[PDB]
């Protein structure tokens, strides 16, 4: 389920994003989406906690000790959530600036830098044949991906620009948080609350320092309709689902998952509603299948 849910999340996402930048006649201001984000996950997650703890005592209990008494968690914390605060405004800056598919080939540079901070940041080690398979799973995604490389004017330098910072970000917040994750005994949905308290603070800065003068003007909600809303919801479910996969996994297996889970979802496609496919995504396919199988293999 939580691989079938983030393709098609993942489908769902970018394009209904695109969509939502570019047709409009009422726009909407982009940071808003970003900190109404972390509202949603964080009650969501709070909603979780009550759930895992599975008592309104246990709950009532872990929010005392655990999210509001554990201030030096929620100071490492701070710091990944002002760094996604820079790079989901970043994701909403680049789908207004470029194509959907150029977007997409281009962000898995992530891949690499994420790989390089989880052996930075956490003290882990990849072989050669291990830095093999990372690039050739990032050269796999990019033939898997590929789509020919708006009602509004752009800017593709200032959209380039945009995703050569949430790259390094997608590598360094997301590294960050799997190690204060996996420091301690604590829950996944304690940490999540934690960061998503000071990510709506710092996100709603963000709004202030971008848009506040225009929000005076509009609103804050303004051009908010039912496709906003989707797309919101599937970026708070989304985040969600990612910190489940950081904590069962971690982030470098989120690249292989999700470049594995595109190639399962696109073969589906063609053996049940009859989908027709590039020589690109069958050699593509077939570079994702080694890396897996390079990275799975003992030194
Ligand atoms: N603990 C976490 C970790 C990531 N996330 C979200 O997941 C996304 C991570 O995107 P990447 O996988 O592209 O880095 C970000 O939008 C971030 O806000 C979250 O909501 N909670």
């Amino acid at each position: 389920y939580c691989l079938t849910v983030m393709t098609l999340v993942a489908a769902a996402y970018t394009v209904a994003l695109r969509y939502t930048r570019t047709t409009a006649e009422e726009l909407y201001f982009s940071t808003t989406a970003v900190c109404i984000t972390e509202v949603i996950k964080l009650l969501i997650s709070v909603g979780l906690l009550a759930k895992e703890t599975g008592s309104l005592g246990r709950f009532k209990a872990s929010l005392s000790e655990n999210v509001l008494g554990s201030p030096k968690e929620l100071a490492k914390l701070s710091v990944p959530s002002l760094v996604y605060a820079v790079q989901n405004n970043m994701a909403f800056l680049a789908l207004s600036n470029l194509d959907a598919a150029v977007y997409q080939v281009t962000y898995q540079l992530k891949i690499p830098c994420t790989a390089l901070c989880t052996v930075l940041m956490l003290n882990r080690t990849l072989s050669k044949l291990q830095w093999i398979s990372v690039f050739m799973l990032c050269g796999g995604v990019t033939l898997v991906q590929w789509k020919p490389a708006v009602v509004v004017a752009q800017n593709p330098l200032l959209g380039f620009g945009a995703i050569a910072i949430a790259v390094l970000c997608s590598g360094f917040a997301g590294v960050y948080f799997e190690k204060v994750l996996k420091s301690s005994d604590t829950s996944l949905w304690v940490r999540n609350i934690q960061m998503y308290l000071s990510g709506i603070v710092v996100t709603l800065a963000g709004t202030y320092l971008s848009d506040g003068a225009e929000i005076q003007e509009k609103g804050f909600f303004y051009g908010y309709t039912y496709y906003v809303w989707f797309v919101i919801f599937l970026a708070s479910v989304g985040g969600l689902y990612t910190s489940v996969v950081v904590k069962y996994t971690d982030n470098i297996m989120k690249g292989f998952s999700a470049a594995a889970a595109i190639v399962l979802s696109t073969i589906a496609s063609v053996l049940l509603f009859g989908l027709q496919i590039t020589l690109s995504f069958a050699l593509g396919a077939l570079l994702v299948c080694v890396s897996i199988y390079l990275y799975g293999l003992p030194r």
